């Protein structure tokens, strides 16, 4: 029936990041997720990256439907390591 | 091409284990994440599956460590469909 547990080996995993209405709200971005043996050892990033994304910047202000377009830079995580 | 939405489906996540070191400190389980069109349309599970797993509950005793076996029970998310929710 029950199988043994397997460590969440530490690598790049997909995460859903909501932006701070927009469209697209949230967006998919990489991030180190995972565990290290010696509990004191910690799993963190060894190379990050920047990818700016264009965003529809809707502007529903004073009875003025006047949307815009912003740019929001994302932080990806290209390759992690426990340390 | 600018930013596009994160389809609402299921992507794996790591989930920490809460008790006495308990190896594995954390397993990957599958969870429902993503977005929708309205502010009150949420990416929610449509079927979950309840899977048990074995963990070694290491307790150090007197001058020696024991390797107690134990079954935590995880919850996998198998489906997902943007749902209607006053929210």
């Amino acid at each position: 029936i029950a199988e043994p547990a397997m460590i969440a080996e530490c690598k790049t995993r997909t995460e859903v990041f909501e932006i701070s209405l927009v469209w697209p709200p949230c967006v998919e971005v990489q991030r180190c997720s995972g565990c290290c043996n010696n509990r004191n050892v910690q799993c963190r990033p060894t190379q990050v990256q920047l990818r700016p994304v264009q965003v529809r910047k809707i502007e529903i202000v004073r009875k003025k439907p006047i949307f815009k377009k912003a740019t929001v830079t994302l932080e990806d995580h290209l390759a992690c390591k426990c340390e």
